[PDB]
RNA sequence: UCGACA
DNA sequence: ATGTCG
């Protein structure tokens, strides 16, 4: 019945208003150490958030040579990296140019790279708040 | 239009 | 409010 595996990388968004400012980070699912966080992003969604945080997670996992999955909470973030391609609703205007410009990247990324990475779904229904909840 | 879920 | 799904 869904066992967590707890040797994976688990990752989350961190916002004050949606949209409003984000930030993101990824710890080890047992211990809970950080092992990345992003910088305040001043405007974004929460959705575009947690979908950078798996992209990110993604890339820190490949570059480490690590086969760990990642989890999410995400149901749309979750989607978003399986099509590649992050189906936000935010204006795209001078106040929301950072952050559609990372998206942008991460797709990029997504577009140029290979991964075997799985990517889970954290139930927090179940198991309590992500470990890299804020 | 109605809702379900994350 | 942001998003997916029927
Ligand atoms: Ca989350
Ligand atoms: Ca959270």
């Amino acid at each position: 019945k869904e066992e967590i595996i707890w040797e994976s990388l688990s990752v989350d968004v961190g916002s004050q208003g949606n949209p409003g400012i984000v930030e993101y980070k990824g710890v080890d699912t047992k211990t809970g150490e950080v092992l990345f966080e992003r910088e305040p992003i001043p405007i974004g969604t929460n959705n575009m958030g947690e979908f950078l945080a798996i992209v990110h997670g993604l890339r820190y996992l490949k570059e480490r040579n690590s086969r760990k999955p990642i989890y999410s909470d995400s149901q749309t973030a979750i989607k978003w990296v399986k099509d590649k391609k992050a189906k936000s609703t935010l204006v795209r205007n001078e106040e929301t140019a950072l952050i559609w410009k990372l998206v942008d990247e991460a797709e990029e990324w997504l577009n140029t790279h290979t991964y075997e990475t799985p990517i889970l779904k954290w139930q927090t229904d179940k198991w309590g708040a992500i470990k890299a909840d804020y």
